[PDB]
């Protein structure tokens, strides 16, 4: 199929910190496990990422839903790179949310 990264967001923290991430996804981002495990997505962001697309991310874990955002990212070098990015909720059965996954694709292009 394409070229797509996989990540795991822990909701039982309270700023969703990653704890999982495919190969695939330090690859493409430049960063080492080390600057990943333990932090909030948001690092790849910078200065040309849409305030108003952060948001519909912002709201859609708030409210535990799905939502698929196309965000600019920067890799560790700085250069920029277009992310299509969509987070699911994973419930457990008492309708508690336990984690966020991530299914990011770079659609530069
Ligand atoms: C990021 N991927 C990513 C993957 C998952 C599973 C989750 C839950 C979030 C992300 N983010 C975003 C970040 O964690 C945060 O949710 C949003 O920026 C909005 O909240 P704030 O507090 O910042 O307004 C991802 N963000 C990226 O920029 N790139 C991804 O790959």
């Amino acid at each position: 199929g394409l070229r797509h990264t996989f990540v795991v967001a822990d909701a039982t923290l309270p700023d969703c910190p990653l704890v999982y991430a495919s190969e695939g996804f330090y690859a493409m981002t430049g960063y080492g496990p080390d600057e990943v495990l333990g932090h909030n997505c948001r690092f790849l962001q910078g200065e040309g990422t849409d305030p108003k697309e952060v948001q519909k991310i912002r709201d859609a874990i708030k409210k535990g839903e799905a939502c698929s955002v196309r965000l600019l990212n920067y890799r560790k070098d700085g250069t920029p790179f277009w992310n299509l990015l969509t987070v699911t909720p994973i419930k457990t059965p008492d309708g508690r949310v336990s984690k966020f996954v991530g299914v990011q694709v770079d659609v530069t292009s």
